[PDB]
């Protein structure tokens, strides 16, 4: 079937869209190359509705139905509990879409009589109905870019405040833990930076001879079928589960998963979808065990040899044991078309990699470092391009997310994070005294409140303390760095290690907390190098949760 049929009306901002980087002095001197930088808005929207519009094709083979059931079995030791009306009201982000019905997150979060009602009345309907497709919005969304040598707006489409906490309590549970017990090691979101860098590369050594490929599926959301969405919830009902939670999960996935209606900012019929929506809860889990799925049984049908996955939702890497240069590149052609007829057809073709640092999965690759002992130590990097031109419109402009936290937090050990936007925030931080103030940022989809002062502890539990002593990285990472910083015209990396000795002096000058940040974060910065010990308060935070399961699309909110 069509992965949406369109009527024709647009698909609309609700809203003003700022599309360009303002001219700012905090802003420019960060990234002078202003014009370079843009947002996507509605108006190429239906540019990307072209790409992601088109007929699905999939034939399913007996690898397939051997891997299903697999699975299958693993999930039938899951019991799944069903959350009560307040655990999943605190699971609502402060500022998550407003209900249609007279009622906002902060509503649903003080637990208000109306707001609590009309959920009761939601979960009520979708243990009566079982059929009737449930509204759903679509909105172009609104990301940062720099130019290359553009990219149109990516479609999200969501459902109702109140249907979102019901689903919460339908299916929290459950696509927090089944994951990982039906995929084992191979479900990504369990690992922070540094485990997951731990796993590709102990999986790289185990191989007598590596050969490893990352695996771009075209517009993954829109390639999923009814029939994966079916397949999907028969793995979900393999849990123990409550009658009333069964019921629910029966229902959404009739009535809002499989497909639905989709609705303008307006209120205009905009058309129907037949494939993942990208705001829902199961968003993540089910992109995640459908691609572990499709992969799992493509790799057998190509014969490739003692594979190990590695899945984040549609993103993809395998390492398995090489067969030799031409062996290689036919089954991996092998495993393709395998996958296409799987109907999850390639975006950029795959290509095999013998050297597990030209590997990019999760928008990553492993490079490596030294510490003060001079030991080698892998970890976690990127292209800081994208990093960088939303850092400098977080700057420019207030936005609600702040990802330039997220980057911190996940790429501590980088050369970019460590001198550019550490120095950059902390400096902005101290002159608008602002470094105990808590900012939200997302973490594998989740939302967190985070004070800039806690990072240092949060840094040392996520990436040990060898995340302030790095130094001595590989030429390729410092010329890719470099490369960026002249393209976007950020200063060069001599300038911020400037910036950096006055902020830290600033920082140490402060004390307290303050000053534990001037110690840790910017050590990179002095000559004369101090000693770096365990921080006390750090072995106490409650980092519990944090890299358990991926929540994309899935309006969640830890606190």
């Amino acid at each position: 079937s069509m992965s949406y049929t369109w009527t024709g009306a647009l698909i609309t901002p609700c809203a003003a869209e700022e599309s360009k980087l303002p001219i700012n002095p905090l802003s420019n001197s960060l990234l002078r190359h202003h014009n370079m930088v843009y947002a996507t808005t509605s108006r190429s929207a239906s540019l990307r509705q072209k790409k992601v519009t088109f007929d699905r094709l999939q034939v399913l083979d007996d690898h397939y139905r051997d891997v299903l059931k697999e699975m299958k079995a693993k999930a039938s030791t899951v019991k799944a509990k069903l959350l009560s009306i307040e655990e999943a009201c605190k699971l609502t982000p402060p500022h998550s879409a407003k209900s249609k019905f007279g009622y906002g997150a902060k509503d649903v979060r003080n637990l208000s009589s109306r707001a609590v009602n009309h959920i009761r009345s939601v979960w009520e309907d979708l243990l009566e109905d079982t059929e009737t497709p449930i509204d759903t919005t679509i909105m172009a969304k609104s990301e940062v870019f720099c130019v290359q040598p553009r990219k149109p707006a990516r479609l999200i489409v969501f459902p109702d405040l109140g249907v979102r906490v019901c689903e919460k309590m339908a299916l929290y549970d459950v696509v927090s833990t089944l994951p990982q017990a039906v995929m084992g090691s191979s479900y990504g979101f369990q690992y922070s930076p540094k485990q997951r860098v731990e796993f590709l590369v102990n999986t790289w050594k185990s191989k007598k001879c590596p050969m490893g490929f990352s695996y771009d599926t075209r517009c993954f959301d829109s390639t999923v079928t009814e029939s994966d969405i079916r397949v999907e919830e028969s793995i979900y009902q393999c849990c123990d589960l409550a009658p009333e939670a069964r019921q629910a999960i029966r229902s959404l996935t009739e009535r809002l998963y499989i497909g639905g209606p989709l609705t303008n900012s307006k209120g205009q019929n905009c058309g129907y979808r037949r494939c993942r929506a990208s705001g829902v809860l199961t968003t993540s889990c089910g992109n995640t065990l459908t691609c572990y799925l499709k992969a799992t049984a493509a790799c057998r049908a190509a014969k490739l040899q003692d594979c190990t996955m590695l899945v984040n939702g549609d993103d993809l890497v395998v390492i398995c044991e090489s067969a030799g240069t031409q062996e290689d590149a036919a089954a991996l052609r092998a495993f393709t078309e395998a996958m296409t007829r799987y109907s999850a057809p390639p975006g950029d073709p795959p290509q095999p990699e013998y050297d597990l640092e030209l590997i990019t999965s999760c928008s990553s690759n492993v490079s490596v470092a030294h510490d003060a002992s001079g030991k080698r130590v892998y970890y976690l990097t990127r292209d800081p391009t994208t990093p960088l031109a939303r850092a400098a419109w977080e700057t420019a402009r207030h936005t609600p997310i702040n990802s330039w936290l997220g980057n911190i937090i996940m790429y501590a050990p980088t050369l970019w994070a460590r001198m550019i936007l550490m120095t950059h925030f902390f400096s902005i931080l101290l002159a608008q005294e602002q470094l105990e103030k808590a900012l939200d940022c997302q973490i594998y989809g989740a939302c967190y409140s985070i004070e800039p002062l806690d990072l240092p502890q949060i840094i040392e539990r996520l990436h040990g303390l060898s995340a302030f002593t790095l130094h001595s990285y590989s030429p390729g990472e410092i010329n890719r760095v470099a490369s960026c910083l002249r393209k976007l015209g950020v200063p060069p990396l001599r300038t911020w290690r400037h910036r950096a000795r006055s902020v830290r002096a600033k920082l140490l000058s402060q004390g307290g907390r303050a000053a534990t940040c001037g110690r840790y974060l910017f050590n990179w910065a002095v000559r004369t190098k101090l000693k770096l010990t365990p921080i006390p308060a750090a072995s106490q935070l409650d980092l519990s949760g944090w890299f358990v399961a991926g929540y994309s699309g899935g309006d969640i909110y830890h606190s």
